[PDB]
């Protein structure tokens, strides 16, 4: 653990890790394991933070989100997850945790392991923590997450910036009175809804019954806070701002970077930001404020303001007086100003669009339902009985169509991919994309436009080249994909396994958005160990035997 992390030098960690150290090769190992247990409940007739009932929710331990994972740069994270759910099966994916060599803790349903049976099925996940900054969980089980299945992810380290305080996590996410089931029901025929309230950190003021109440931050008047803020959203892309304060920006999802000062910031579907907020201004109570940009193009919500307080120690305690100035409308695009502290250098000088590094994304109104989406030409669907490991374990080289299997055998080099939003159908949205097992860097994506001008772009050498940027490009697991336009990614297949890589919007995902990268398939044998395998094996036989009596059928893709 630490021993010369300090206020005014968050640089400094333990000898020889530092804010420099390149975390992705170089780990502490303390020899420390954190270990918790996921209790999963099924709840009927919930009171929720804004005074509303909900119909139905799945809970970690009895409450709103699961308790806060809380370690060292370099300690072992253990979770024994208890399904308690009446008839769900359930996954619990670690969003920005790569599982270096550690594929089938990935908690991906269907391609790393199967779900883990409802009605006291239970299986213990384990990873090491090779990155330090701000992460979360959830389940990947479709949409459940958006019943609760979620919880937050601190990993302590150095910094880019000296801080006093560390406030801690600062979860927004937003809120639907409907469950997740019914919501994928309702987004395969119907366009999207409002989500019925944001919450910041677990709470919100109903905007019309004035029950609920405003999160309440405080801040010790002259430090620096460092505050972790995430966007655990199943749809909302944010907006996000504090009156009369700027913000400094140190690290972007879990990579740190160095800092950039900011007046507002957009974070997608899964994307964190660590924020260093000064208090030097004068003691009062102060509007942190939610809002949302592109024309509704990547959300919105029935509440029109929604908020937290960050109140002065020392000053009255109502509500802040000033409303402020609305932000700069940030177009559901997230910044590509970010620098990664510890750099990263690619050529993109030679890039050449190929239909093997081209991901074409393409909405399918022809079929049934009415919205499928599909990823060169095929709306993802795995198959929670046989996932893709069982076929790495048997020697079965026969996948199905379905489950849209990208193999990349490179070994340990960058590849890159051209992902195109649906450049020739009759109309694009923003996607937020999302890759496991490691951390992208973004080469660059089409022009800056409004998300609902509906402009199209199509990648053209003789422009594009020159738009791209492999001198340390912002590096982190989640960026959006311009609506009508294209985006070109790159990541090093330093970690044999099968990841996803879809769009976190969980409609989206649902209805088929993604692809399955098998990075280096013949690595991957070799390196899972017989424990993994046979409970492997063993939580899958408990899922095979369980589902031909869950009364209701698979109605999405599963993810
Ligand atoms: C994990 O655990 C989950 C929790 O139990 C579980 O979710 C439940 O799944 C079951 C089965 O899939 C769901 O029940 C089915 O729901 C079907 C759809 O009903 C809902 O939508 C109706 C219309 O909504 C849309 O409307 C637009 C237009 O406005 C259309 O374009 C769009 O296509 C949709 O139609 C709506 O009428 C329903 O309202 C009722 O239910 C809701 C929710 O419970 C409630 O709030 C309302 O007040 C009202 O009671 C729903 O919103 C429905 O079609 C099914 O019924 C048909 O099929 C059965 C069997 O085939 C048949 O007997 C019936 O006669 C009928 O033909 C059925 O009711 C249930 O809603 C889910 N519960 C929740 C809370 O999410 C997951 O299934 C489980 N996962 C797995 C894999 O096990
Ligand atoms: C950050 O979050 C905080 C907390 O949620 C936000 O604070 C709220 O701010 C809104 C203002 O947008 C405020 O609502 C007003 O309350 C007044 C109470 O009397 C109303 O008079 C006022 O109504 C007018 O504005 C509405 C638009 O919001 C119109 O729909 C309405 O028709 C009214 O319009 C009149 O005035 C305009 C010009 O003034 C004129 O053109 C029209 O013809 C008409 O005469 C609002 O309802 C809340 O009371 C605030 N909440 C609290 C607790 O303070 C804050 O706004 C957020 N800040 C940012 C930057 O997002
Ligand atoms: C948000 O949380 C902060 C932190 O607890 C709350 O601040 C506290 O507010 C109360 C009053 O609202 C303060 O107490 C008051 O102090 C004055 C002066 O001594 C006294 O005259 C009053 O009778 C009362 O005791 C308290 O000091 C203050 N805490 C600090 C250290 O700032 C704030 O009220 C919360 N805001 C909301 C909307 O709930
Ligand atoms: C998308 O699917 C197409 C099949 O339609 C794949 O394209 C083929 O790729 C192989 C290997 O590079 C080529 O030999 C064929 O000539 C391609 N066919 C076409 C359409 O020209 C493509 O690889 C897939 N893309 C990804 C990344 O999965
Ligand atoms: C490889 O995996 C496939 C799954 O895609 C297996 O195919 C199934 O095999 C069973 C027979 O045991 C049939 O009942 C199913 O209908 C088959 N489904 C498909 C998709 O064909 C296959 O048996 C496995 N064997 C190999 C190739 O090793
Ligand atoms: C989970 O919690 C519920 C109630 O909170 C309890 O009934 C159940 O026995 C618990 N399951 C386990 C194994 O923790
Ligand atoms: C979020 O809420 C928890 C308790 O509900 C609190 O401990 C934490 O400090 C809050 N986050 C911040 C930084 O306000
Ligand atoms: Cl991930
Ligand atoms: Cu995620
Ligand atoms: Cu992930
Ligand atoms: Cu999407
Ligand atoms: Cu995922």
């Amino acid at each position: 653990e630490p021993t010369c992390n300090t206020p005014s030098n968050r640089a400094c960690w333990s000898d020889g890790f530092d804010i420099n150290t390149d975390y992705e090769v170089s780990t502490p190992d303390t020899g420390v394991t954190q270990s918790y247990v996921f209790n999963l409940t099924e709840v009927d007739n919930w009171m929720g933070p804004d005074g509303v009932v909900k119909e139905k929710v799945m809970l970690i331990n009895g409450n709103i989100m699961g308790p806060n994972i809380v370690a060292n740069w370099g300690d072992t994270v253990e979770v024994t997850v208890i399904n308690n759910l009446v008839t769900n099966g359930t996954s619990i994916h670690w969003h920005g945790i790569h599982q270096k060599d550690t594929n089938l803790h990935d908690g991906a349903n269907g391609v790393t392991e199967c779900p883990i049976p409802p009605k006291g099925g239970q299986r213990t996940y384990r990873w090491r923590a090779r990155q330090y900054g701000t992460s979360w969980y959830h389940s990947h089980f479709s949409a459940q997450y958006g019943n609760g299945v979620v919880g937050t992810i601190q990993i302590n380290g150095p910094a880019s910036l000296p801080y006093d305080i560390d406030l801690g996590v600062f979860p927004i996410t937003d809120y639907y009175y409907r469950a997740a089931d019914d919501l994928v029901h309702f987004t395969q025929n119907n366009a999207p809804p409002f989500s019925d309230n944001v919450l910041i950190n677990g709470t919100a003021v109903n905007p019309n019954t004035g029950e609920g109440q405003y999160a309440n931050v405080t801040l010790t008047p002259g430090k620096r806070h460092r505050l972790r803020i995430l966007n655990t959203s199943t749809e909302n892309h944010f907006q996000v701002s504090l009156v009369n304060h700027t913000m400094t920006v140190i690290a972007a999802d879990m990579v740190p970077v160095n800092a950039m000062t900011v007046d507002s910031l957009f974070l997608a579907v899964g994307q964190r930001y660590d924020v260093v907020i000064d208090a030097s201004r004068a003691p009062d109570n102060y509007w942190f404020n939610v809002t949302f940009g592109g024309q509704a193009a990547c959300g919105g919500s029935l509440n029109p303001h929604p908020a937290a307080i960050f109140h002065y120690a020392g000053a009255p305690g109502g509500l802040p007086t000033d409303e402020g100035t609305p932000p700069v409308d940030h177009q559901c695009l997230d910044t590509l100003d970010v620098r990664p502290v510890v750099p990263r250098s690619v050529p993109v000088n030679s890039f050449v669009k190929r239909p093997d590094n081209t991901l074409p994304v393409a909405l399918d109104l022809t079929g049934t339902p009415l919205f499928v989406w599909k990823v060169n030409g095929s709306d993802i669907n795995v198959d929670w009985g046989k996932p893709i490991i069982d076929y790495i374990l048997t020697g079965n080289t026969s996948y199905p169509v379905s489950d849209n299997i990208v193999q990349v055998d490179a070994v340990d080099q960058w590849t890159y991919w051209l992902i195109e939003n649906d450049p020739e159908g009759p109309f694009s949205l923003p996607h937020p994309m999302h890759l496991h097992g490691h951390d992208f860097l973004v080469l660059g994506r089409s022009p800056d436009v409004p998300a609902a001008s509906q402009q199209r772009f199509v990648f053209d050498p003789a422009v594009d080249l020159a738009r791209l940027n492999g001198d340390n490009p912002p590096r982190r697991d989640t960026t959006m994909l311009p609506a009508g336009g294209w985006l070109l990614l790159a990541f090093r297949t330093d970690n044999p396994g099968a990841w996803l890589f879809h769009c976190h919007i969980a409609w989206h995902v649902s209805g088929g958005l993604s692809v399955d990268f098998l990075e280096r398939p013949a690595d991957l044998r070799q390196r899972i160990s017989q424990e993994d395998e046979d409970d492997f094996n063993r939580v899958c036989d408990e899922w095979r035997a369980y589902w031909p009596t869950n009364p209701y059928p698979k109605i999405d893709s599963g993810l």
